[PDB]
């Protein structure tokens, strides 16, 4: 019958004998436990060691397994994904379905997980009431047997499936048998861009309820105009036998204080001609001056729902955290408690590099802490309902949540093929309706989402209206079909750019500024996805935030995304390395596209995270003469855990510092006048830095937390004093092959065949391993690479244009190499042409001036042919002989920064270990650049000028040639890249050119100057 | 939905048709117990979607109905929007939950009187003249059922028609109903007679209310 | 499977193997016949004399009935309501359900109409294309078998239920 019906190939059967969905239950039999959220003896965990056997198909499972343990089975921890235990390979595919697209059919080879548990049930649980099993997450579908008897069936990987086991259990030893199918008709609705895994990956629990029970409860909070009065409305539903003596009490608590209470017998108001709900009641509680919930101040109350008898005997209690907040759209603005939100959001998948898609509390808290510490106030559940604890944590820590239905049909052609099909409406409706029924009481959830990347079908319109009808308290959004369809309250595009239109047919991505004012358009715009943080990315992130702040109806967005979906593999010596698509024999696959995070999989930050933090700052600063103006972007809180540290430094040398307490009302301004600063004697640029510091620890941060910072140039004194002339004079030695410059024991060698500084000497120690040459290329970032365009690779991608123009193959041709003796210096003049098969790409003209002081002044003038694609960089490189421990620089830092991602970096004197000047991106690329650098120190060398640089033990060539970071080997000496100019990194998306025009090297003629000397 | 030939005949002879989904849950307590329940949405959706897919090409079909006497539930709102989305060419009506809910483009009460209010709790039947001008109301009013023609009836039929002609937004209605649902039985003499509820041993029954 | 699954007591199962709904089809192989709305050779009526046996419950139906005619069956006109042929009583109730309100369950004593038809199919219909059966209205739910083999299931008394019979039919008698 089970093998005969094939319920996993029928979108009309999404469950059999599954109980109704509901908010989180614990069936407390003690009111104080419910109030204080203590554990409940009526809610047991079945997590721990289970038995597991893997089969290639459900037809291969022996019938004996229903009755007793398979000797061949292993003992595994549950929850788990079975790919994480190595029973088969996890698959990384983005858009293309991991199975042949033939709905509703799945492959006959369907990996099957056979889970079983032998466990005790006490007779007291069976003597009365109802015992149910709860599977919080099973991927992708499953049948359930209890003591050899079939119980039911479930689909939807991301919401709990519950079954009444009351008639199946015996007192004493019981056995569960769970047959989990990797593929089902549900998989067609689960095409999210992530690892495709399977198994019992979320909690399993047993819940005992009395026969007469609270079956559902809904909490709403409505307010007066100024939010000084609230009504809390609680609708309560029961199951079992109705009796006149039954009562529902709802009490509301602030800490240990009961704030309000209401009691009523069952019997709802008249609904229609047939009467009302005899099995429901609605309690209304008045609350004066409620403490309001926000991400800023997550004020929470506790509501306790008691089912009891008139004489005061408790039957059972349930409870939830209540956050008094109103979400509404009015006049084109999304308001929370009357105030326009600015969403500092991120998309977050549930991912662990060891445990796969199994979530644990520690990882969840770590993510929330890091989010809040980096000025995020909002998270999108991309693209499925989360582990239930996630919402409890967001309620308490204070984050705005977009709860999203587990529906994505990205790989369909066209994308709406299923979602326009009425045959798929039931299956889609359950994914939406069961999420709402589960999560509707969480205050952190402020917006519902209908799913992701499933086009726009009539099924979306139906389910949009269903949500609007059952829950008017939360806007509904959905991006599919062009981001502004009739199924969305919010214009919610993905990767729409700030100023640049991308007018695709049918589904254009308008520039976000333009989008708001299209004829007839009134809604708020919040990007559901933007700033694709794949690898070295988040270029142009500041452009988004400038527009967010300037335009009221641009209310932010959610970065894609939080955490790299890299998985851990082990080499022969047991050393872990980070793996991505294809590393498990999974094919077809989308390689490194699973890694788009602001943090690595182990939650170590990428440099891009600091740019996010800075741009999402909650205080804005302006400087006018002596006065600093601080503006608060908080909506609800005063700045009561904030002080402003200011610091004035001359070229990194502190000159004055101080601190002022911040007392800024929400949306307010404070004026801080600095003291009149003493005049510095020496030349250089004064820099003002201000930090906002949180003196007191919070639930989410340590004492001393820096939340905001800003820098300005103050007065500059130009160096006018003549460098007191040295008496020494360098000597020119000329041979046919070389120009050699000599000063004391210092020697500079210029090769006359190549035209490059080929070697330098201090005494008898060589300084270079490779000659100092021009470099116009970088090891391609993920943004440079893009995607494959079916029959070939996209010719529009930066890497493809560079390769086609012969940038990586370009060979230097010497045009001129001359030497001149001056009064107190030797002048070397060179010119090179870089050519590809007869076409001149670049001309470099250099002068090298070596004087008595031992300094070599390099002047570089470059012509770039207007018809060659703009080059990745205009700079010089060499492999230095020395490996030193520290790198010291006066410039932007301390972290990696690029021309379109350097707003977070500060100008100062920085000192780091060499290893910190390399960014360990899992997919290797150009990395570790620091911009606006005036002085660089490494070992015996000092370079001065105005440049960008990176420095590491890996050549651009190796980075370019290596697919994984663990495969990188330190080279002899140290590779130095010094750029006069470096192209932006982009990142608006990672599958098309995204470097903005002002960050491309398009000027045609470039000049930079550099001084190389010994320090 | 009717036998498919009905719509062909209405196309050709010329009658305006309200096509109505096969959903009536009158005997539930309260009336919307199933239609507000998301577990019943799939079964309900099929009765609406499959009607629209069958009948959408008939010119005689000018209005879609979501069913009859099933209260007002969230499933009605979903299915109302589904129809507006797939077929913008036809208004959608539904009488349940008070005749003027968010699930109807047309105020479509049953047995609302001309001048007399019937102020039932939750689901009042206002006078039709009064209903039109209720604060914020703009929709046309067309009675889905009026003038209950049971036996010696249609008293005051003129009163409806006077109002229909006078008020532009009173655009008429559908009499209840066309044909007596009596069945033929045979006695001892083998002579046919007209039978109603109870006459087949059927019990409980509602007697002559089928006529 | 059929008696075990009890699809008639499950609001999540409204059909099995039923084809998508669509506007009226006739599948004319001649454009002029289509234009003039004349009969189509590809649309046959199965109305007429069928075999029928009444049972008090689906459990009471003999397995043999799938394979061959039941001797106790009567020959009846279809389309028909079996109450009009006197097999059980038609019930007139207005609001109150004729069954106990206990959704989704129905009485165990659930009158069951066992219809059958022996009919012929042209060999040409089977050598090419797709042959479907169309039930314009069946009240209130039904399972369908063809040549002893289970085809599918349908609900909603007032809309056509269509099933693909191509793999079930043989040339000649079915
Ligand atoms: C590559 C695009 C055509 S689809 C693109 O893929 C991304 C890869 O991280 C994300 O999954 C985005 O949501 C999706 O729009
Ligand atoms: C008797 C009323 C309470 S219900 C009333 O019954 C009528 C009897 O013909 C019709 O069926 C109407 O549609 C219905 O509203
Ligand atoms: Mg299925
Ligand atoms: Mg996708
Ligand atoms: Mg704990
Ligand atoms: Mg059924
Ligand atoms: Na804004
Ligand atoms: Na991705
Ligand atoms: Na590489
Ligand atoms: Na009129
Ligand atoms: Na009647």
């Amino acid at each position: 019958v089970v093998l005969q019906r094939r319920d996993w190939e029928n979108p009309g059967v999404t469950q059999l004998n599954r109980l109704a969905a509901h908010p989180p239950f614990a069936s407390w039999r003690n009111s104080e436990e419910a109030r204080t959220d203590r554990p409940s003896q009526q809610l047991r965990s079945l997590n721990g060691e289970w038995r597991f056997a893997w089969f290639p198909a459900p037809e291969a499972v022996p019938e004996s397994w229903l009755e007793c343990d398979l000797p061949e089975a292993d003992t595994v921890v549950v929850p788990s994904n079975w790919q994480m235990h190595g029973y088969d390979a996890p698959i990384y595919t983005n858009v293309t379905y991991p199975i042949t697209v033939n709905p509703p059919f799945v492959p006959t080879e369907n990996p099957t997980g056979c889970y079983s548990l032998t466990f005790n049930v006490d007779e007291s649980w069976l003597q009365e009431g109802q015992t149910r099993i709860i599977f919080d997450g099973v991927n992708s579908a499953f049948h359930l047997w209890c003591n050899g008897r079939w119980v039911g069936y479930g689909q939807d990987s991301r919401l709990p499936s519950e079954f009444d086991l009351s008639a199946f259990l015996r007192a004493g030893e019981n056995r569960l048998a769970v047959m989990v199918l990797r593929w089902s008709d549900g998989s067609y609705l689960e095409d999210q861009d992530m690892w495709r895994m399977s198994g019992i990956f979320r909690d399993v629990s047993l819940l005992h309820k009395p026969t007469t029970q609270i079956s559902d409860f809904h909490v709403a909070t409505r307010f007066n105009d100024d939010f000084s009065r609230a009504v809390l409305e609680a609708e309560v539903q029961m199951c079992g036998e109705l009796r006149d003596y039954l009562r529902v009490t709802v009490s509301l608590w602030q800490g240990e204080t009961q704030v309000a209470s209401g009691t009523a017998p069952f019997g709802g108001e008249i609904i229609d001609e047939r009467g009302g709900y005899a099995d429901r009641v609605t309690l209304r509680l008045n609350v004066e001056n409620p403490k309001l919930w926000s991400a800023e101040i997550p004020n929470l109350y506790r509501a306790v729902v008691e089912l009891h008898t008139a004489d005061g005997t408790l039957i059972e209690a349930e409870a939830c955290d209540v956050g008094f907040r109103e979400v509404r759209i009015e006049n084109g603005l999304l308001l929370l408690n009357g105030k326009p939100l600015l969403i500092r959001g991120v998309n977050r998948h549930e991912h662990h590099p060891l445990h796969g898609q199994v979530m644990d509390e520690q990882t969840m808290v770590q993510d929330i802490l890091l989010m809040k510490q980096n000025n995020f106030n909002a998270v999108r559940c991309s693209h499925y309902p989360n582990h239930p604890l996630w919402y409890t944590l967001c309620d308490r820590y204070g984050l705005y949540v977009v709860d999203e239905a587990n529906i994505e049909t990205h790989g369909m052609v066209p994308m709406n093929r299923l979602t326009d099909d009425p045959r798929w409406l039931p299956a889609m409706s359950e994914r939406v309706t069961r999420m709402v029924q589960r999560d509707r009481n969480h205050p952190s959830v402020i917006i519902w989402s209908l799913g992701n990347e499933s086009g726009h079908g009539a099924n979306h319109d139906a389910l949009y209206r269903w949500i609007k009808s059952v829950d008017p308290s939360r806007p509904v959004q959905y991006e599919g079909g062009g981001a502004d369809t009739t199924a969305t309250d919010i214009i919610c595009p993905m990767y729409a750019r700030v100023d640049e239109d991308q007018p695709f047919p049918a589904v254009p991505k308008w520039s976000i500024k333009k989008w708001l004012s299209l004829p007839g358009e009134t809604r708020p715009l919040i990007l559901c996805e933007y700033a694709h943080a794949m690898g070295n990315s988040l270029g142009g992130f500041a452009k988004y935030w400038q527009a967010f702040r300037q335009y009221p109806r641009l209310q932010g967005g959610f970065v894609w995304d939080w955490v790299d979906q890299s998985l851990i593999k082990y080499d022969e010596n047991g050393n872990p390395w980070s793996a991505y698509g294809g590393d498990f024999g999974d094919t077809p696959n989308d390689r490194q596209f699973c890694m788009n995070g602001l943090v690595f999989a182990d939650r170590t930050p990428h440099p891009a995270l600091t740019e996010a933090k800075h741009q999402q700052q909650f205080f804005q600063f302006r400087l006018s003469g002596q006065t600093i103006e601080v503006t608060s972007e908080y909506l609800f809180r005063h700045s009561d855990n904030e002080l402003l540290h200011w610091m004035v430094a001359l070229d990194g040398k502190p000159l004055a510092s101080g601190e002022v307490p911040l007392d800024v009302a929400p949306q307010g301004k404070q004026l801080i006048e600095l003291p009149e600063l003493p005049q510095p004697e020496s030349a250089g640029q004064l820099w003002l830095t201000v930090r906002v510091v949180q003196p007191n620890a919070t639930a989410w941060s340590e004492a001393g937390h820096i939340s905001a910072w800003q820098q300005w140039r103050l007065a500059e004194n130009l160096s006018v004093t003549l460098p007191a002339a040295s008496h020494a004079i360098p000597h020119l030695t000329t041979s046919e092959m070389d120009f050699c410059i000599e000063l004391g024991n210092k020697r500079w060698q210029f090769n006359r065949q190549s035209g490059f500084l080929s070697q330098m000497w201090i005494g008898d120690k060589k300084q270079l391993l490779t000659p100092l040459r021009d470099q116009f290329t970088r090891a391609p970032l993920d943004n440079d690479i893009g995607v494959a365009e079916a029959t070939r690779i996209d010719p529009n991608a930066w890497v493809e244009r560079w390769k086609a123009a012969g940038h990586y193959q370009a060979e230097a041709a010497l045009l001129q190499c001359t030497a001149d003796t001056l009064a107190d210096a030797v002048l070397i003049t060179t010119a090179h042409a870089w050519q590809h098969q007869g076409k001149t790409l670049f001309i470099s003209r250099k002068t090298y001036r070596i004087d008595g002081s031992g300094q070599m002044a390099i002047t570089v003038d470059v012509e770039v042919a207007s018809d060659t694609p703009h080059p990745a960089r205009i700079g010089l490189n060499c492999q230095l002989a020395q490996v030193a421990e520290r790198v010291n620089w006066l410039g932007l830092g301390p972290q990696e920064n690029y021309p379109d991602r350097l707003t977070a970096a500060c100008f100062d004197r920085w000192d780091l270990p060499l290893s910190d000047m390399y960014t360990p991106y899992v997919f290797p690329s150009e990395n570790g650049l620091r911009c606006g650098t005036r002085e660089l120190n490494y070992g015996p060398h000092q370079w001065r000028g105005d440049f960008q640089f990176n420095i590491s033990r890996y050549s651009q060539q190796q980075l370019m040639e290596t697919s994984h970071r663990h495969l990188l080997h330190a080279e002899e000496g140290t590779w130095l890249n010094i750029d006069g100019f470096h192209m932006g990194i982009g990142g608006d998306d990672s599958w098309s050119p995204s470097v903005s025009a002002e960050f491309q090297l398009s000027a045609g003629r470039y000049h930079y100057q550099l001084v190389w000397c010994q320090k």
